[PDB]
């Protein structure tokens, strides 16, 4: 009995804002006046002009390779 | 028996904004005015010009493999 | 019994912001008045021009491999 | 006067024997006898069964870029 | 005056034997029988039952780039 | 003047051979009789079941980049 296997793969993820050339994003002028407002409860709040976000919970990666011989 | 399996396979994945060129994404002028409002339960507010995101949650790669061999 | 398997496979993650160029994002002016406002329970408030972010939870690399042989 | 020309071009060549899959040329059986012959000038001479050959001379490949610009 | 190009591009070259799978390439029996044979000048002889070449004298790259601005 | 010039190009040359999977080339019996031969010159002989040869006198790369900028 020969057993000579040969994995030789790739395997691979490429997540996410890559390879990305003159990119120029451009958030404008951002006013928010507020007056006399009553919460009662929980509050969040964001006030941005640009956002930029590469989050990537995946991009995830697995191999099982498995031998058995038997005599 | 002779048992000479080759693997040079390849898995990939490309998720998200990747090989892009001159993106120039403008967000104009925001104006948010409130007066006397109420609010009675919780609250979750997002002002902003411009947003760029790239959230992948998946983009995910998996290789199961086997070799079982019997005498 | 000859057993001589060879593994030279290449198992990779590439996640967030990369291989980028000439990025120019640009956050526009923010301005954000209050007056009078009444909050009765917890807040959280986030002000900002411009939000760069690469967050990768994921990305993850697992390898199982197996050999067993039985005489 | 703003200038950014960008470039991603492919220039590849492939030459050759590629990409071919179970190629079983055989040669037969040669018998060459030779008796009583008589040579007054230089000789060469090739005896064989099979020859498999990729030569390429050529399969060169040139880029030539120029970028002026003048005031 | 503002200059940025930007070259991504690849110049290659893939030459010879390459990407076969499983070739079986078979030189046959070769027999020579020389008798009573007389040369007067230079000789060279090749006798083989399989040859298996790639020459590659070519195959070359070259890349001229050039950035000249005046002012 | 501002000026930024990126280079991120491959100039690369792949020429031989590779990649290749399975390979067996067999060479034949060879035999070679001679009897009563005479050579009056210089005598150059090859014998042999089977040749496996990569050359590549080529495969070459040269890249010339400049940057003038004057004032």
């Amino acid at each position: 009995i020969v057993y000579k296997p040969v994995d030789l793969s790739k395997v691979t993820s490429k997540c996410g804002s890559l390879g990305n050339i003159h990119h120029k994003p451009g958030g404008g002028q951002v006013e928010v006046k507020s007056e006399k407002l009553d919460f009662k409860d929980r509050v969040q709040s964001k006030i941005g002009s640009l956002d930029n976000i590469t989050h990537v919970p995946g991009g995830g990666n697995k191999k099982i390779e498995t031998h058995k011989l038997t005599f």
